[PDB]
């Protein structure tokens, strides 16, 4: 049982949805009961996500060993069950980092490192690290097939092909079919060049994905396989849906599954796309609609809450309602007041680090507990809810978190090293999975059907346990605690329909097709405060 | 007084000389009485060639600040006078690590780092450190145009070229013009491909070095004018030719540095090459000739011992004598015995590291002593010379160093931690250039014609301090000591005609046009010896 | 039985050998029984390399049914038997021609006429034509991989592998592997750039031909295996040789035709190049040696005349006489005199056009006719010679042809329709290809050819003049040879003279290694027995 390898990369442009095409085909090839995993080749000098800004790359996705990665893994679980690790994605800074320190070290034994094979070699060991054990291997290049940064990827695939053979191994290349206005028709030439582009390199392409606004007629797909030594059956047309639930029911209609499975000598039954008809059918029809506010910093650009988006969405499915989010600036409520807070079916304050904005995400959240809007809080969420509370209604005058302000009287959120009291007085970053206990006869206990529950993490600031009992007696319930230190993960106020606040990232644990407990009585709140308007 | 730079690149295939035809260039112009210097840009992963080895990559060439660069350095000084430091050398490796240090950091502020303008910011930061406060600055690109190793480099100096203009910069390419048997005719056609590929990056190249084994005829550099957007008379040829020293008047006959000099808008005298006329003369023009032979363990790669070949020229050309250098094998010695060395006017042992082979650089140190043959000896080369006067004139059995034998009796040569004595009793990696101090009445005063001298060391093991007086009273004299701890340094037998061995790496500092004082006493005693065969 | 088709590319520069190298492979294919053929695509402009000057291209080939082509198959006919014929070499202003053509009468049907698919598959179609009925069919594209007069060919033959299939075609490119004396290695960088550039146009290449002035060692081979995608037994080594009759045993040790007949699956014996090492044994075991000079017009460059100077290799291994060709300048004859004549042991005067440097032919054919030293005159070489023979024997002075002077008064070579007496009386033309030849009985031409009748091929335009020929006949001048209905005269002898023949026809033409040429043969026998004379 040889493991086979799918190379995917993109020419013409970079906004081509090569993770979500990726992700795709892996879900039908899943479906027809092969074991299968995505691995994602970042051209970025950065060593790992976890020192860049939401703003500018997107949200920080987490896996369950605690590896701070690309987005674009998100897509990889919410397509297919195999778990991501830290083997499923690496970058250029990644690469030098090791070649450099084994250069220092002497392993190389006073050769002249280079950048064939020492760089090179470094990229096909962590390719096959994390993909032998498998049956079929997806493996997308960033970045676009004729620049600088992807090189060291596309030569080192080409060396895997010529040893691992053609027998089992496939390069499937994205490229973009421009829609003119002027001639009425599709211009093919964009991906003709990219084409040459890519065998100047070395690499032949076997598939190629054609992007478009609309489906690339027979004509054009027959000149393109004409230009590029491509069968016309291996063109395949993929064009922009409103949903990606239907990127693999189209991609198996065109047969991409058959010609994969035919090269690779795989003998499995047909794809079962059930499940994923069965999502289509639930967001093409959804019986109510609410209006769901999402206050953040980030909100400037909406992929740093790239995985709560979708969340909310999977929400929406188990419950059968439209949800439309809104993005709403946690600094213009600080500006403008409670005003742009009116209107909403519900109220969700994502995470995030630094003090921009959190005293509007603090006013937010008493907006929302003083008349019964059902609230939702991850990370920042449960601190900003816990503040005021401990503001308002355990009256501790001007309580906040040692991050914000670190000489602040009332600590409710601080380092485990940085917990004292009102007084001074003392005691004698978790990324990935932990589990964590829930208390009986709480809103979360019913809702996770469970009595322990295993979520990820991604935060330094905890709950101040010195400064946790006076809250309690003012009302405030706690749900969730974890560790031997017993950390609070999830706090509630029960004089309330719904409100729930949690230190965990449930975001990262939210498919389509299952969903998630916490999102789905979060949504399903939010109708019921609709109905009674 | 804008700095102007010359950017010179090369094509087709590696062999260019591209060190060479710059640091000749860089001689014409330094004799026009401008302020020029040079630069190498190595494109390996290796953070500096400190730990590469001779077999591999060639001599480690030793600026006077202690650098360990490429051995293209050495023609730079060897050509000019102005001296090389750490920023005129660096690599594709330390680029990286500078980049990625400040992204582990935190001093790009959560922005994503990437080859442009990350990486390429980095590269020209160095370049305008390293340039800045010259007329000319030439800058060596290594490899060859059209790798994936010299892009970063190639993008940018691309984008200096933009923000500098093209008033103060040049593009300087080499390239090859081979000779066909077939047809008799030198062929253009690599040079045609090789600018298509330089403009492929976004570089217009603006002086072409036809590199062959016969001058470039005009028909041949009219056509190559035409296809690559180049004067007539920027096509410069640069023919093989039996001594580099050469070159500089062969590219003056040809007007490069007169375009050059019109560019940049520079003003200065005719170029004076009245020192290289006479280099030339003198090597021409010699009057004896003896076999000097060289025993080492790196002589199956001869450009591992670079500059000391090139300051045994340099000691001939003051000598007026025919140098022929013969490279032996000290494994040979051990093997075959001294019958290798019979027919030799003189005995050179250059340094070197490791046990393999050392037996016989003594053995061969031993023989040059027995017959009062010419001997120099150079950092390892003074270590066997003392291990032999020890271990046979001073009867110390089994005499070695720490490096070879770690628990040898007499440990003559070692760290300065490891210094002990015969019976076990102690006392209550030095790179760069040191002050020594010359012992009166020794045969290193008389030549060096001066109390203190400077050289430039890369060493660990020194002489055991603890055991020189016992040798010092067997015969053996001290030359020359340094530091406040008192290092030997120079190390002499009296009872011989030449008999000299040093710390330091005199070779370092040899020039074709003032030579050098150590290697010019050492030639003349070879010929001396050769009178009285 | 499906046909087979092996591309021949050039990269880095174009003086590769790609002919050579090509009939040294379908040498070997032929020797495994297989049905091999060769055709050049010449990248130029010129619809036939007729219109094209000797000191440009070199010489022009001709092919018995009369096409001028490209020296390169002068190649083929000397390595396979296969008869090369029109449809085995065209050029790109041949391709260009037939398009605009079709185009002018409507055959594209309002159509807008385009490189794709218009060019490309008149290319298809031309060799399919000289491509199909055989089972192996070697296509040589000319010019340099990179440059834009080949690319309408590689995108015509990337088109056909495409529809073909991999099972019957490949593609063979030749390189350049410098050695650098700097480094005392060779240099694979620029065939790495070369591939690069042939990916780029679409095309993967499946064999390598690495060319050098000396082996290419395993580990540059399996360097340049690593970066173009290339098994490493699919890297041949080819030398600089001295004698380019090895090539095909240096081709057969490193195992190119197994690999070829892997790939196209056919089932053929090993090759026998028995024959080819006979070749070598001749050439490498000669037992005198002479110096032959070739007084002509052209020696600038010497591949003008290529087919003349291989025949007289040719005629050396039949005799094993090791022949020392001297090529000589006919106007230093005129300048310098026949000084420069003295020490040659035979002289022949090749063809050729134009008025320049021919009284200094004439001067030369009368040298070798006076002193009796061996001589050989293919065309011109003839007209020179009955000039000679009518200007200083029959006492015709100022006899010349019209060509060079068109109003003279004995004019012995002219056109058929020029044909005139020295009184002014008249009586009441590109000949190309294979003709027949008449010989007379008591002639030298008779015993050498041992045949009533000869078949040779023309290239000339001026032919001799039957109006004044019996005054000559009377002089003393034998005719050896006539053809046709008119009875124009192709070969002329002097009897008083040991070895002295002159042709119209160019014999070179039908020279081989293998078997030689009758007219050579005896031309190179006389030239040693005149050496052993003195
Ligand atoms: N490698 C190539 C490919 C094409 N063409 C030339 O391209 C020309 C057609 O140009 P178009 O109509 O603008 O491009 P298209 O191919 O139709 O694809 P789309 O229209 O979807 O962008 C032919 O004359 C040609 F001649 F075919 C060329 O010269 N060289
Ligand atoms: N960009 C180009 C350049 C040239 N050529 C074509 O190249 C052809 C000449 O090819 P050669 O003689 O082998 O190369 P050379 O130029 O003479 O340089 P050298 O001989 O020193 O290597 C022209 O017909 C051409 F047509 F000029 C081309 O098609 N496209
Ligand atoms: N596609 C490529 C190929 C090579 N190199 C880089 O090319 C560099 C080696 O340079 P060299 O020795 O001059 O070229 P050679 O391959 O050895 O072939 P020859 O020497 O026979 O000409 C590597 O560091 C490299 F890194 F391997 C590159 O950057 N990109
Ligand atoms: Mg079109
Ligand atoms: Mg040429
Ligand atoms: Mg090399």
């Amino acid at each position: 049982m040889t493991t086979n390898y799918i190379f995917v990369t993109g020419g013409v442009v970079s906004s081509l949805g090569k993770g979500i095409a990726a992700a795709s085909l892996a879900a039908i090839l899943e479906a027809r009961g092969l074991n299968v995993t995505i691995m994602k080749l970042d051209p970025y000098i950065n060593v790992d996500p976890g020192t860049m800004s939401p703003i500018q790359h997107g949200e920080v996705f987490v896996t369950e060993d605690g590896a701070e990665t690309d987005l674009d893994l998100g897509h990889y679980e919410r397509f297919i069950r195999t778990k991501m690790s830290r083997r499923n994605n690496f970058t250029t800074g990644r690469i030098y980092s090791d070649v450099l320190r084994k250069e220092r070290r002497g392993d190389y034994l006073g050769a002249t490192v280079q950048v064939i094979p020492h760089i090179t070699n470094a990229i096909k060991e962590r390719v096959l690290e994390g993909g032998e054990g498998h049956d079929v291997v997806l493996v997308e290049i960033g970045g676009t097939v004729g620049d600088i940064e992807s090189l060291p990827f596309l030569e080192a695939i080409r060396q895997m092909a010529v040893e691992i053979g053609r027998e089992h191994t496939l390069f499937m290349h994205l490229t973009l079919v421009p829609y003119m206005a002027a001639s009425g028709e599709v211009k093919t030439k964009p991906t003709q060049h990219s084409v040459k582009e890519l065998l100047s390199i070395g690499i032949q392409p076997d598939i190629l994905i054609c992007r478009s606004d609309r489906a690339v007629p027979a004509n054009e797909r027959a000149k393109i396989a004409l230009f590029c030594n491509v069968p016309e059956k291996a063109v395949i047309s993929l064009k922009d849906v409103d949903s990606i639930y239907k990127i693999p029911g189209l991609l198996k209609s065109q047969g991409l599954d058959d010609y994969i499975c035919k090269r690779f000598s795989l003998n499995c039954p047909e794809a079962n796309l059930s499940e994923w008809e069965q999502v289509i059918f639930e967001e093409a029809n959804p019986v109510s609609e609410v209006t769901i506010g999402m206050v953040g910093k980030y909100i400037e650009l909406p992929d740093a809450y790239k995985s709560v988006i979708e969340a909310l969405k999977h929400g929406g499915l188990k419950n059968r309602v439209s949800v439309n989010i809104k993005l709403i600036d946690s600094q213009d409520v600080e500006t403008r007041g409670v005003e742009i807070l009116k209107g909403l079916d519900a109220i969700l304050v994502p995470g995030g680090f630094g003090y921009r904005g959190v005293e509007g995400m603090i006013t937010t959240a008493r907006f929302a507990r003083e008349n019964n809007i059902p609230y939702l809080g991850i990370c920042l969420g449960m601190q900003v809810a816990l503040i005021d509370y401990a503001r308002h209604v355990a009256n501790m005058e001007n309580a906040n978190s040692t991050e914000f302000v670190p000489d602040c009287k009332y600590p409710v959120v601080a380092l485990i090293t940085e917990w004292r009291d009102e007084n001074g007085n003392v005691e004698v970053m978790r990324l990935g999975a932990q589990q964590c206990q829930l208390v009986d006869d709480s809103l979360v206990r019913q809702l996770y059907n469970a009595p322990t529950i295993v979520e990820r993490h991604r935060h330094r600031y905890e709950v101040n346990n010195m400064l946790l009992k006076q809250i309690e007696d003012a009302g405030l319930r706690v749900a969730g605690r974890s560790g031997d230190d017993q950390l609070v993960e999830i706090i509630e106020v029960p004089n309330h329909p719904w409100f729930v606040a949690c230190q965990f990232h449930p975001e990262f644990t939210s498919t389509p097709r299952d969903g998630h407990p916490l999102f789905a009585g979060f949504v399903k709140a939010a109708s019921e405060f609709q109905k009674r308007q």
